[PDB]
């Protein structure tokens, strides 16, 4: 992988692993979505961050996922060479947005895309908060002046306001629990882990017959290592559209939400 | 990644990426096993395969991982180069075995080892069977014909056998479930797995203040994907211990195995 001419952006090359592909022997969403973060992160290390700034190591800040949204056009098969390009944009006083565009190394074509929202918080206490203009400054050396969305479309689905699935839901998956394979390197469960979790009440036959378009999920709470989860879906809808939650199973405490759409093979 | 120069071995490198490494930076040992598995399927893929024969496909016949045991030095931090050589062998009519080297790209000097024994199942009825004559010859061609071993010392732990742990277990880990990034392209449980399962059990204490030296693992049965299993481990000792997995509900065995570890 590497920086661009204008060191504004970063591309990097993958060949699909055979433990990476589902039934089709096209890489899962969630091998898409590890990419996506191993990307970023090579990105974030190649402009010299270890990526929080100097200012957010000194208030103990971190940037952390609010919200995921993917797009495949072609899912990469096994053997196959995906090319990534990602770059960030600062978002104001709201928070940051990383983007990705994945394309066939051969071909040169489009075949996927991806946005995510971050927001700042506090380490510890977990306290959101709006970004300051010391960290906007020390950041924007690193992102293009003008903008430059993956998702440029006027009503597109990347900010759609998602709403909340009412009880009861139509299908289920129960008692969800992460392992030591879920965690990342600081023992927090990892992004992935949740759309993992999420795609879990879509019903087998819908997997079968289907090829997952687009995903679109909020990030609200995140689950610990010792939480149980529960995860919920309805049809909204030659397509098919689900709205998602993820809570808590106990106390029902929302953790995720989220919309997907699905093709017809 | 590519065959050597006899054609009887294949090496690949690999770069360690941000979500496979542990608390420690370094790769975990689920992520050194996924890798050992794409090493594999790839010297497969080099030498003709589909690992099933031209005679295998013909009787619907497969090969199904029987044992696993790992031997790791040096876990490779975060975005290193780790080298890893593959080869196989012949073990008369009882299998196959797979070997593999792990060596760091950079020293060149050798950072962990491992071993696997595999036997012959009709993929329907699931009958485990010897490997006959026509099998045995039409892969012994892409193997080395002397002996090449990963484990050459005698009596080494590689080929120990693997007691049954009795109730009550020391500590456990119940109603573990697989979800659809654990299954495989034909929608099994991936071998890999199991491991994460064994290791769920033992306390995060041992994790945090020693390093997995050696692993290994008996599989007896497969967990089905609308399966649920239980992790058992108690200490027999460095840390040593002893593992099951079972199914929640009748007890089934599906793997056994042990672990070393030693203090950081
Ligand atoms: C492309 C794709 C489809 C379905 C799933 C899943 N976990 O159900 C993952 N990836
Ligand atoms: C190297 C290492 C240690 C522990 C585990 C685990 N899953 O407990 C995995 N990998």
């Amino acid at each position: 992988g590497s920086l661009t001419e204008d060191g504004l952006s970063y591309k990097e090359k993958f060949v699909v692993r055979s433990y990476e592909v589902g039934s089709n022997k096209t890489a899962t969403v969630e091998t898409i979505a590890n990419l996506l973060q191993e990307v970023g992160c090579n990105h974030a290390q190649s402009v010299g961050f270890s990526a929080t700034t100097t200012t957010m190591r000194k208030l103990h800040l971190i940037w952390v996922t609010a919200r995921m949204h993917i797009e495949i056009y072609k899912y990469p098969a096994w053997g196959d060479v995906v090319e990534i390009e990602t770059w960030c944009q600062s978002e104001g006083r709201i928070g940051t947005r990383r983007d990705w565009i994945l394309k066939d190394s051969v071909t040169g074509e489009v075949t996927g895309r991806a946005t995510s929202k971050w927001v700042m918080m506090n380490q510890d206490t977990r306290r959101l908060q709006k970004v300051s203009d010391d960290v906007r400054d020390e950041y924007l050396v690193f992102c293009p002046q003008e903008p430059r969305l993956a998702f440029p479309e006027e009503n597109n689905r990347s900010l759609k306001k998602i709403p909340k699935l009412e009880d009861p839901a139509q299908y289920s998956m129960i008692g969800l629990k992460p392992r030591r394979a879920d965690l990342d390197m600081n023992q927090h469960v990892n992004n992935v882990t949740y759309i993992g979790w999420v795609l879990e009440s879509i019903p087998q036959e819908i997997v079968d017959t289907h090829e997952l378009q687009v995903i679109t999920l909020d990030y609200r709470r995140e689950c610990q290592q010792d939480d149980v989860v529960d995860s919920l879906t309805t049809t909204t809808s030659n397509d098919s559209q689900f709205l998602h939650l993820l809570r808590l199973s106990g106390d029902g405490q929302e953790i995720n939400r989220g919309t997907t759409l699905w093709r017809k093979k």
